[PDB]
């Protein structure tokens, strides 16, 4: 289980991150710099039906090492990092054994702090990996890449018995577009994993099922001096409607298992005035509810307007939580979860307050949780990793390719 | 008294449209060709002390016709036409004894009707001057630009006595810039009226206090699905602002003498908003008050934030009430308000809810009332005038300019 740092650094030395709003799929071409790179390894490291589609897409095979009928499982991870900070010229830090103090980022006023990470005090020991503190590190998701084509490499060098592995590394997740032309009927595994969670232990398979509510405010200005009975102010019915919505069930003040609205922008003028709202919620009833809610909010406020004065509300779906997707096949979470203790880790089951491509893929043919990495702080300079967490996720890797041939 | 008219007529062929927020004063060119006009019209007429600013104001002396000791009064009207609308290719209808029925706009479904605007039925008789409803008319101001240069084509062919009459001709009065350069020592008026009001019989001398209020939010962004106590929503504070401005006491609820707020425009996303409020009340007191008023409510939105979160506010006085520089001088108002009676004419005196270039003079040693032009629907294209109004602005200035000779 060799290259797996020399991988991970390879990858981080390349710029992948992704852009907002581009039709083109990849969006940048450093992503497909990457991709490029993953697809000669997988070529020199024999595995079969390789394929890198126009849209960015790597897919590969590696065949079943025994007999038998076992199903094919596949492992997926993304190639490109955040937009949200720069992927350019990152500089890895690595702090072997750790010992818990602060850690310095590059030569200037930055640093790792386990007074505002209270995790590192839970790796003391461990090795490191950081950023200089003037970029990302790329953890997400190039140590799932890593750990993806290091276990691999252990399964085609090593006496494991597996059946047959699909991997796929996929391009704009960061903006939206990882799972949009995902070939599952290409791909061929009967369900997967996204290596593209958090820290050791880390599982999930529960997300949010997700909604923007987009309203328009068409109103009446006139010149303010002489606009009584005939001005309709369309920011003041934009606000009586945000007046209406629950200040108590917001991002700022939900944890956990608990939905909520979210007033993400808005803008407009005396005569119109528009509101960009979503909606996330765990459980596909008080999803409902919350849409229910918006558009109650919304007739209120819209009591009796001229005919030329209204309120649109557009509500668009943009994901569903897989749980049920997930569950409906029990091995999936049962191998994941035997095969962590078979690695002497401790299952951590948390809910996504969000999405992955996983949760997409679930819906469109191939349930798919997310595996952790070992990565911490995924967008910003204080984003980091230990060895020892990515050498646990190939492991994790590896014994659910074991496990699942044993039981085919 | 004639040409008032052709004069008209001639001047509203002109297009002399202003433009917001531009640095050049006039701000278009189609105002230099009005100015020029008159430049040379008040050269042929024999005035004296004629001139054009780089600015483009024109200024011009009528010398007293007697002797004696009179103090010159002056006579004030501004040039360009409102951007709301064209001024552009306008082609006037002119309706001779109008009957009281709706009024057909140039060839298509466009009409000046009196169940819209009952001012029509106070009308009967007179002959209207409308547009063809693709356009402004430009009454406001051209009728009293016309009606200026009529009254002292009368003033200095006729045996009316009166003293030194000063008249000025203004650029961008519609895009705020009326007064700005406006020199009143060059002047020299001991008074003066703006020939820039409505109907037979306007006079007005108050006007708003006027101030605007800006507000810039700092919220702090971050991802939704863990903003718990960290995530503050710069919109919703904007919108717990707004939810404390009356909205009784706004300009969809106010009429003559009431005072408001009003929200302008406001922008803004999670990490930061903005809003844009107005100001106006005609008591001094109470403007300070409504003033008080909104620092408080932005304290109280701005609670306990931390201090890279705040509520910034920024008052600013855009004009005053000149109520009190108008009244402090008895024979303004009283020499106006004899004149329109000897003109058989009942003064309607109402106050302004907005401003004018008048009041920004009232504040730089010119006390400066409003006259009425005879023109209405400012704005529009339902904008018209009748010549009969237009007449009596004419009479009502040379009885002013005579009157104020005779007690002097
Ligand atoms: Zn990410
Ligand atoms: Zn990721
Ligand atoms: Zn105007
Ligand atoms: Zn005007």
């Amino acid at each position: 289980m060799d290259k797996l740092l020399e991988r991970f650094l390879h990858y981080v030395s390349l710029d992948t991150q992704s852009k907002s709003g581009v039709r083109q799929v990849p969006s940048t071409e450093g992503q497909w710099k990457l991709l490029r790179l993953l697809k000669q390894q997988l070529e020199e490291m024999g595995l079969v039906n390789i394929t890198l589609s126009e849209k960015g897409t790597l897919m590969a095979t590696l065949p079943a090492n025994v007999e038998g009928d076992i199903p094919a499982i596949g492992f997926i991870s993304h190639v490109d990092t955040s937009p949200d900070f720069s992927g350019k010229n990152v500089n890895p830090q690595i702090v072997e054994n750790y010992r818990g103090g602060d850690i310095a980022l590059g030569i200037g006023d930055e640093v790792l702090s386990p007074v505002m990470f209270p995790v590192l005090h839970q790796l003391l020991g461990q090795t490191l990996i950081t950023t200089d503190g003037k970029t990302l590190l790329g953890a997400d998701d190039k140590a799932g890449v890593a750990e993806i084509m290091t276990a691999l490499a252990v399964l085609k060098g090593n006496p494991i018995p597996h059946g047959d592995i699909k991997v796929a590394f996929t391009p704009d997740e960061e903006v939206g577009k990882g799972a949009k032309h995902f070939d599952v009927e290409a791909f061929g595994a009967q369900w997967a994993y996204t290596v593209d969670g958090g820290g050791v232990g880390e599982l999930e398979f529960e997300n949010f099922n997700a909604a923007s509510v987009n309203i328009k405010i068409v109103g009446n200005n006139v010149h303010p001096g002489t606009a009584k009975g005939v001005m309709v102010n369309a920011l003041s019915l934009a606000a009586r409607i945000h007046a209406e919505v629950p200040a108590d069930e917001a991002p700022e003040t939900t944890e956990g298992y608990e939905g909520f609205y979210h007033l993400a922008s808005m803008k407009g003028t005396v005569d119109r005035a528009e509101m960009h709202y979503i909606i996330r919620d765990f459980d596909r009833k008080q999803f409902e509810a919350r849409k229910r809610k918006m558009m109650e909010i919304a007739k209120k406020v819209g009591k009796g307007l001229h005919p030329d004065c209204y309120i649109e509300l557009v509500i668009e779906d943009s994901y569903y939580n897989m749980r049920e997707k997930v569950v409906e096949h029990p091995h999936i979470l049962d191998i994941a979860q035997q095969a962590m203790r078979d690695c002497h880790i401790t299952p951590e089951m948390k809910p996504i307050r969000g999405g992955t491509d996983g949760a997409q893929l679930s819906f469109m043919g191939l349930p798919c949780p997310n595996l952790f990495t070992g990565g911490y702080n995924y967008h910003g300079k204080h984003e980091f990793v230990t060895l020892e967490g990515m050498e646990k996720a190939v492991q994790v890797i590896v014994r659910i390719a074991e496990l699942t041939a044993k039981r085919g």
